[PDB]
């Protein structure tokens, strides 16, 4: 819930060719184009954890991971994050769980909840509402993708890494049928590619 | 067979040697295995698990919680592996908390540290009852005490001297998670920072 | 391909959206290219060298000075394809001034960090043919749209950026900017302030 | 200048070939690996903080040794610069290369990148012919430093491993041009030598 939308990529002129990136062959027909290569999301994500070190490094923060098969990005953004406290001359304690939709350790503690992907956004709000019961100091939502969907309800994350168009999109933390682990890009699924590795 | 053997008597590297963070200079004895070190040893053992279970699907489950940090390396590794095969494999990713799908499928768990090794074997119980074609274990660390039953891990990373390490993927009161290498605690460290 | 064309409609990021160090915030006007999306490129850009001339053993030139950062990671990307090509292939890693006899009959690869005008390389090219190679192809980070081109093209290119002063990564301002790992826009500030 | 770095004991010297990931075209090529590649990273990330603490409060000119070598100096480099991005203050700094426009280490802090040094005369010959620019400060970082009698008495200010008297290769360690694709310092076979004689 904050003014910054994160890198924007518009309906217009979205991403780069398959050609121009180094892309798993067998994964070659089974995509469209590519929106968001691993390393520009690297970069955006330590800017991402720089943002949240200075709104919720005041106190001890819990960073909580929603368990959607995405660990990636969560793993990620957390290495960023001990890349910052580790030059900080502070030692800086900080808890991580996991949650699947005893949480007594909210309490009074700064949480951040970790998203890969949010496209309708009730699942998001859904657990908004379950942490604050729990009375935490602070609740902020941190989230990788922000899919411009009609399915929108109106809220609105507060670290967001990038907006994207209205288009399945697969690669580094988000998967298809347990399918496109192994890529590393943020790609869209073709329709080749959605119908051949179909559940 | 047992990994790498980190012997008794010298116990890894002076902490000089290595970049620690400064806030855990007096809280550390010595550096057992530096992050790097780590990590290539990781790389190998993700060709470990291709070798003996890639042959069929392979559920990955991370032991919650004693660290997320050598699951998501572990299978950084094996994904690499993966995407240069030429071949669309598909990986199951899952958590314990400490599950019926498990049944007749390549069950890989995977471990940051073993010490006795009874919470492994009481975790293998389980799983086996539920009647999974295989189930190997993956362990970053496993300790020499005499402490332990005698269970050992199907793939291991090292096997370290009986000392209290921190770092990696192994805390302490939720503190040390920056620090990268694995080090032993030292008795001001484990004072400081109590609960 | 003229590589990943960055068009002059409204390119490069708002410097809020990466890391950049501190004493360098001032110093800049937009990010073209961060480190990451150089990384991913300069990958795929490895694996077009290893085919079109990549079949032996080749000479690896880099050009000094202008940079060295773009040839250490070219080439570590490079080192990465052939220890999984199940083949052992010796490569030679030198670099030329521009004010030898060895490129005689060798499969030459040279590889710049930018191309503004293009006569450098042009004049490069021809002092290196005249010692007969049995090929020279150049590989380059980044192209400029400048209306001031001769018209040369590279074999292999990176980036096509529009006509702005870029530092960052392999790029430099007397000799600042080096800790700097995007490409980005120098700002008329920090050109005063770290000039020469 | 005194520090010895890593030492690499010698009656038990390095790892077996099996613990780590090698390319398989020079399975037959290697004996053992003494330093992996993560572990020459993590000393090199150390010796970039000792180099900044000492010379890096201004402008160093960093000088690199031509063995057909640089993966070394732009590792170190690397966490140089990783380094001055922490710092408040935008650190100037000239990287060179030479091979045995000197005028330009005049008054300034020079810091000589080697990766092996075994008899340690490539060096001190060397030194010789900077110190002799007045340059304001000059200092030799060396990533490796073979223990062996031949040498000299020459011992760098910064030393990365202190190994063995044995002939290694991979990182920034080529065997004609060979094993370049190897990040591991490993120790070359009877095999291997032959296989890629010249
Ligand atoms: N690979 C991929 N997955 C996507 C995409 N868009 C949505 N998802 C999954 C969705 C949850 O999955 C629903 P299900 O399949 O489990 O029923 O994530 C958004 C929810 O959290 P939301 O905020 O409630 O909308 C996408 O573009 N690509
Ligand atoms: N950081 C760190 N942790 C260690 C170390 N040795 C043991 N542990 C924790 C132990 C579980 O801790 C129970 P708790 O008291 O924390 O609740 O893990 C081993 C069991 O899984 P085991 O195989 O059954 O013995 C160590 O050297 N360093
Ligand atoms: N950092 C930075 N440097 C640039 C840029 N554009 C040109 N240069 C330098 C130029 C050579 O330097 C001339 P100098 O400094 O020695 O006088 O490179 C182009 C020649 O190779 P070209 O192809 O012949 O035009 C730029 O946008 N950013
Ligand atoms: N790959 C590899 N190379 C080695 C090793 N030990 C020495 N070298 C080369 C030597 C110079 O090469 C002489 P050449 O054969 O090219 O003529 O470097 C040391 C001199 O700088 P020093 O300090 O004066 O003795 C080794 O273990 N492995």
């Amino acid at each position: 819930a904050t003014r910054s939308p994160g890198v924007v990529i518009s309906d217009d002129e979205p991403g780069y060719d398959l050609d121009l990136f180094a892309i798993p062959n067998h994964y070659a027909e089974d995509l469209e184009r590519v929106f968001i290569p691993h390393g520009l999301i690297m970069d955006r994500t330590e800017r991402l954890a720089r943002d949240v070190m200075k709104e919720m490094g005041g106190h001890h923060i819990v960073a909580l991971c929603v368990l959607k098969g995405g660990y990636k990005f969560f793993a990620d953004l957390l290495d960023y994050i001990k890349a910052l406290n580790r030059n900080s001359d502070r030692s800086i304690p900080m808890t991580v769980d996991f949650i699947r939709l005893d949480l007594s350790t909210l309490t009074g503690k700064n949480v951040l909840i970790v998203e890969d992907i949010i496209d309708t956004g009730k699942t998001m709000q859904t657990l908004l509402s379950l942490v604050r019961q729990y009375n935490p100091k602070m609740v902020k939502v941190a989230s990788l993708l922000v899919k411009r969907t009609p399915r929108s309800v109106g809220y609105k994350p507060d670290f967001v890494g990038f907006e994207i168009p209205d288009k399945f999109v697969v690669g580094y933390a988000l998967d298809y049928n347990e399918y496109f682990r192994d890529l590393n890009h943020v790609a869209v699924i073709s329709e080749t590619g959605k119908a051949k590795y179909k559940a």
